[PDB]
């Protein structure tokens, strides 16, 4: 019987008790990057995380940090390998910047072959350190040509030049990548890049943010969302069909959450708790498992909500052969009206939920996640419990799938100096609270989790946050990016691996 | 009988010898800058000199610096007012950025509404305080999606996008802009953009510089001045067909020099200076009074020259109202062979003329202008009567244009401290020594110029050099961008003007 902590002070830390060993075999341990936090703009394209940062600064972060060129695993990739080397990991999640290798956008407008190399060196010396590579294909960072032709996944014409960029990734890259991720955390970009505007490439309604340069906070989520999830099943056929002699598997990313009743005893709450799972992960799951929208969005969303055809509802059903399910926090929900005549209206509205870190007897749901300057009720808290209850709730609903955690991890404030960032004590804490339910999830509820990915290898661009937090098992000194130096986590994370 | 001195020192800096009143009452004086340099990417699109100076930082300066923030006139528009204003400044040359006013490069995609408010209150608060704005359209920074499309001004897609982007300047701007230029330095975007890379795009033959996306140095820089010349031709055209009401004028600008023979009594090095005038200049000044390249281009450069349709002559011919003129040095020319079967052949060695700043007999033509660390022998040096002899040939050869000198000037190195910058009087030496014959050739050769713009208003991102040298009149403070302060220069250029 294994017996998790939810609350500090945690005890997970001690490798007597809780180690690889604690999972199968077979269980791969790793961490994860994506391109645009890491490598630096040189010898790429420009794409819209370059554009909405630039652009739009003080959205980029509090510091207006980018990543022109942040930890530049350009040029020190080999370091980024000494550091999953040092961990003794045997997985390492990284993006493939697809600006990098057709700077272009569209496939027939040439390759960069330099870009081409630089992915080959990095996937070799992987390969030669014993660690296997699961690669996004697309973690946000959508070449801007495209954006500005046709407003990037605004529009169909994203489908084919998505297809086109996977092809070339299969073909150079696919006989030694096994593990594929299509597109990064699919509720993001709907969400937050064509609703509330936080990410690139920024569009939401006029009275939504009046820096948006256009937008539809109402409508764009919806249309976006219908074609990552085209554009995802397309991916997924031809590399089915296409690349089947690789032998490898392909899946999309969804970021999860868990959701628990702000009142548990109030039926409001729970039907909101409901809706939230809805909303939130059956706004891709169904599509995914079903080739349909949940019911409560088909109702709610109306007119508003595209159809899938019958022939890309079956291309969409069944695409995947596991799932990267993302993980960091739960929260509680509440009801909330969905205005959709006001002009501020936005698809997250939609659910008709308000989402907490504090139930209504004022508990806080967990340990402090994420501390907020201009608002401590805007601060994050974590509950480790919730990859328990995600990873059961993905076997029962969603017909119990091959998942993979390609992200779970926390931030410590980029304000601390560099003895204060190395003693990561609140890391190694999330990191196996967490650890600590999965096994127990796996055990308990027989889950197929097969590996887990901690965000992130090394400190680095934050999406948001430029360089004012940290998430990186090793520290990176933003004086001299050279060094990737293992913090108290990653030297636990090292012990934990190999104990 | 004026007298200007070619030779240290220079005693022009006196105005009681030398100020705004020896010129006709209606000579413009002011400065110029352009939007790469000075605005900073907040607001706008992205555009191929943040494409360049990103994908290849060491080509952007040694410092890696760019045009992301600079000396922020996005939000110090008024500081520069300020400075035109305390100069009694009656010109200020100034560039739109394309991707300012229309990101997505192509009109039909929509305008960028704020963008063209910056410009608007720019253009107001300038004409408030008496100054005549003189407006480059293109200055190098083309939105980096057409460069992608279709690779920019390579194709005669640039010519309709070109000439839509231009007509909404017009006609937002045209009520109150009355001078404007179309491209900046025509001879330099082929040259460095297509020849050397050392410049936006960066696109050059691979074993000229291997670090090139693609290219060819040999062909690719007369299609794209040809495109130039028709872009430009175009919209002139627009220009006065449409915006006619408007009674203001258009003109290309050129970067003009001198030439010298390297040996003054050897028919092949004065070959060669008769040859560097005709790539040099003629290459565009031959379309632009003619219709037609230069007879020795014709002759040289053969099958890898454009040909003009007879309409394409036509509108080409007389497409100006006035000519900007840049002028910056003369070099010495001597004969060099043309390879032309040469993998590493490149447009400009098509002249067949090799250029220094020493000429045969050890005389340097002038005094320093600017100093190479890497290399001694490449440092550039001035030459004041090559405004004189560059202003009389446009006029003897290229039939009495009206210009106005939309650049002069010359850099300080960035080393050097706040107080050593400040205390700038080799910039008053170079500004004066022109100025004096400026002067004395339109009073002995009666060439109608009408003003004259010092390059640069302010420090500001110099292209290919960063931060490491300043070119304004006016000090910045990199570590807070807010102030321009009036240099020596500054000073000296205010009573000049206003004695
Ligand atoms: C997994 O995918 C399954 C599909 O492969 C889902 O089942 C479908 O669920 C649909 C509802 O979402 C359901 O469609 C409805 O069918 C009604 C009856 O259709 C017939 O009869 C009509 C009159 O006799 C006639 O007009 C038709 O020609 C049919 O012969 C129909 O009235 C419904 O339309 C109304 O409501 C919808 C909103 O849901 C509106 O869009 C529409 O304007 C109208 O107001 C509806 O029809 C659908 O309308 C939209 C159109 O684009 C669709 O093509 C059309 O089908 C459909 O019958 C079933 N299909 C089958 C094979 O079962 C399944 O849904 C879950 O299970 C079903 C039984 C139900 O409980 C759903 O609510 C559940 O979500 C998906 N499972 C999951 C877990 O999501
Ligand atoms: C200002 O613009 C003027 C044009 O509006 C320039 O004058 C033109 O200069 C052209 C030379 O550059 C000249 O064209 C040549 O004409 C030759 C004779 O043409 C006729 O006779 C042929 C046989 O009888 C016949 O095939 C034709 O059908 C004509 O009836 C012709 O042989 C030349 O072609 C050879 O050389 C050219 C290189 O220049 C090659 O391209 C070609 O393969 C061939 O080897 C040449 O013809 C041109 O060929 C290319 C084609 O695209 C052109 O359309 C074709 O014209 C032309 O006659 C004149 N036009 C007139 C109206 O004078 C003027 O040039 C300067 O002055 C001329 C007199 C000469 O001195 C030039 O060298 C000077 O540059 C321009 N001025 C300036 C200052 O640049
Ligand atoms: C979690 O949700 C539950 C269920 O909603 C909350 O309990 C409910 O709380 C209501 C007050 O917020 C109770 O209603 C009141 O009943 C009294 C006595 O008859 C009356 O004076 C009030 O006006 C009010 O009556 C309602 O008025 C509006 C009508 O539309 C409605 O039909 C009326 O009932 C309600 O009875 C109670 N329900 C139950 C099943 O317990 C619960 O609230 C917390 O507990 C209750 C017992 C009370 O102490 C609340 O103040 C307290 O906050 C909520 N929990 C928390 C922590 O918020
Ligand atoms: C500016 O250019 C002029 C004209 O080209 C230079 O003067 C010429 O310089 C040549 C040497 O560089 C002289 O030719 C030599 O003549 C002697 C005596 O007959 C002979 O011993 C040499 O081999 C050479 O002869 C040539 O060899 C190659 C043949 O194809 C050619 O036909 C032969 O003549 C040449 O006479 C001279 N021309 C004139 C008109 O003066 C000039 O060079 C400078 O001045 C000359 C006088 C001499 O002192 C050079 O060393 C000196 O550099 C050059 N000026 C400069 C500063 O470079
Ligand atoms: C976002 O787009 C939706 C749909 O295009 C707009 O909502 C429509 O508004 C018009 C005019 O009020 C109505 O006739 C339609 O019934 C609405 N359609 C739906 C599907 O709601 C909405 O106004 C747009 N929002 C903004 C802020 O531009
Ligand atoms: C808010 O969360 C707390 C903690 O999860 C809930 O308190 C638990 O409530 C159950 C019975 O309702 C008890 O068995 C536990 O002992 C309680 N735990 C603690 C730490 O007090 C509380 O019920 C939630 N409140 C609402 C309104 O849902
Ligand atoms: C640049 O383009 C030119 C023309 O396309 C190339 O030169 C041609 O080379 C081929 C093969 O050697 C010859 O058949 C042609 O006669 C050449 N044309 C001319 C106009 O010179 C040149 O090789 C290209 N350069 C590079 C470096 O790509
Ligand atoms: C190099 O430049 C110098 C300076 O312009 C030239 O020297 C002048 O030559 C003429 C006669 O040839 C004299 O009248 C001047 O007195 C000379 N000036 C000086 C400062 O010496 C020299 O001729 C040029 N050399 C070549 C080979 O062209
Ligand atoms: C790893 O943890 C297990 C419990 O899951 C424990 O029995 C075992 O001894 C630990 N291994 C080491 C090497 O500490
Ligand atoms: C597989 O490759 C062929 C050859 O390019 C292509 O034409 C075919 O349509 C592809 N199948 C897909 C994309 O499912
Ligand atoms: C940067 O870090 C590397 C690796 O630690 C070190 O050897 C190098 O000298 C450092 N440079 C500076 C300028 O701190
Ligand atoms: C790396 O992990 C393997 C597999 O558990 C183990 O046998 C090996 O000793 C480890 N190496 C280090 C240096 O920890
Ligand atoms: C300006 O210079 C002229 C010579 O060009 C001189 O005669 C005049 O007095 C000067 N004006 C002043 C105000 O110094
Ligand atoms: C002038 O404007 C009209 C109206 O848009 C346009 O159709 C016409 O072709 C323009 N003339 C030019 C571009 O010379
Ligand atoms: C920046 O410059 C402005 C103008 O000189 C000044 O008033 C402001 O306080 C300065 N800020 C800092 C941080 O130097
Ligand atoms: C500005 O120039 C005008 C025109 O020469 C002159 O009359 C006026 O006094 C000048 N103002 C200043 C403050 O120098
Ligand atoms: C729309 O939403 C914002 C944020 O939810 C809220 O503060 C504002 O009152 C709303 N406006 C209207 C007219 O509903
Ligand atoms: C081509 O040009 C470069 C620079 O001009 C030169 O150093 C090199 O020798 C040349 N190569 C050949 C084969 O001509
Ligand atoms: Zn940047």
């Amino acid at each position: 019987e294994i017996t998790c902590q939810e609350n500090n002070p945690f005890t997970c830390g001690n490798t007597d008790g809780l180690n690889s060993s604690s999972f199968e075999a077979d269980f791969i341990f790793g961490v994860a990057s994506s391109a645009y936090q890491i490598e630096g703009t040189i010898g790429r394209g420009l794409n819209i995380w370059d554009g909405f940062t630039h652009r739009y600064p003080d959205k980029s972060g509090p510091d207006h940090g980018n990543g022109d060129t942040t930890c530049d695993s350009f040029s020190y990739w080999q370091k980024d390998i000494d550091v999953l080397d040092e961990l003794n990991a045997t997985g390492y999640r990284f993006s493939i910047a697809w600006s990098r290798i057709i700077p272009r956008g569209k496939r027939s407008r040439g390759v960069n072959q330099k870009g081409i190399d630089y992915y080959h060196g990095l996937i070799d010396g992987l390969i030669k350190k014993g660690i296997t590579p699961f690669v996004t294909l697309f973690h946000w960072d959508l070449p801007q040509t495209l954006q500005d032709e046709y407003e990037g996944f605004l529009d169909p014409q994203i489908i084919d030049d998505f297809k086109d960029y996977a092809d070339l990734c299969f073909e150079e890259f696919g006989d030694s990548v096994k593990y594929w991720l299509t597109i990064n955390q699919l509720y993001s970009v709907p969400t937050r890049g064509y609703g509330s505007a936080l990410d690139a490439p920024g569009r939401c309604s006029p009275t939504v943010d009046p820096s948006c340069y256009a937008g539809n906070s109402s409508t764009e989520p919806y249309i976006v969302a219908h074609h990552q999830l085209l554009a995802h099943a397309k991916v997924v056929d031809l590399y089915r069909k296409n690349y089947t002699h690789q032998g490898g598997k392909i899946g999309p990313t969804m970021i999860t959450r868990w959701f628990l009743p702000y009142n548990d005893t109030d039926r409001h709450s729970i039907a909101a708790t409901e809706r939230m799972k809805q909303f939130f992960l059956g706004w891709f799951m169904g599509p995914l498992t079903n080739g349909t929208y949940p019911q409560i969005m088909i109702d709610t969303v109306g007119a508003r909500l595209p159809t899938f055809s019958p022939e890309e509802t079956n291309l969409v059903k069944g695409s995947y052969d596991f799932l990267g399910l993302n993980y960091y926090f739960t929260q509680y929900a509440q009801p909330s009206p969905n205005p959709v005549n006001a002009t501020n209206h936005t698809a997250m509205m939609d659910a008709g939920a308000k989402l907490t870190y504090i139930n209504a007897s004022g508990h806080y749901i967990g340990p402090l996640f994420e501390s907020d300057g201009g608002d401590g009720s805007s601060n994050i808290y974590y509950y480790p419990k919730g990859i328990y209850s995600v990873m059961d709730y993905f076997k029962n609903k969603y017909y119990n799938p091959l998942i993979y955690v390609t992200e779970n991890g926390i931030s410590t404030p980029g304000s601390e100096n560099r003895k204060e960032s190395m003693l990561d004590y609140t890391r190694i804490d999330y990191l196996c609270s967490h650890l600590c339910f999965l096994n127990k999830v796996i055990k308990e509820k027989d889950v197929n989790v097969k590996g887990y990915l901690a965000w992130a290898l090394g400190d680095n661009y934050e999406f948001n946050n430029g360089f004012t937090v940290r998430f990186g098992l090793s520290y990176i000194n933003w004086n001299n990016v050279t060094d990737r130096d293992l913090k108290k986590s990653g030297q636990w994370y090292q012990k934990f691996i190999s104990p």
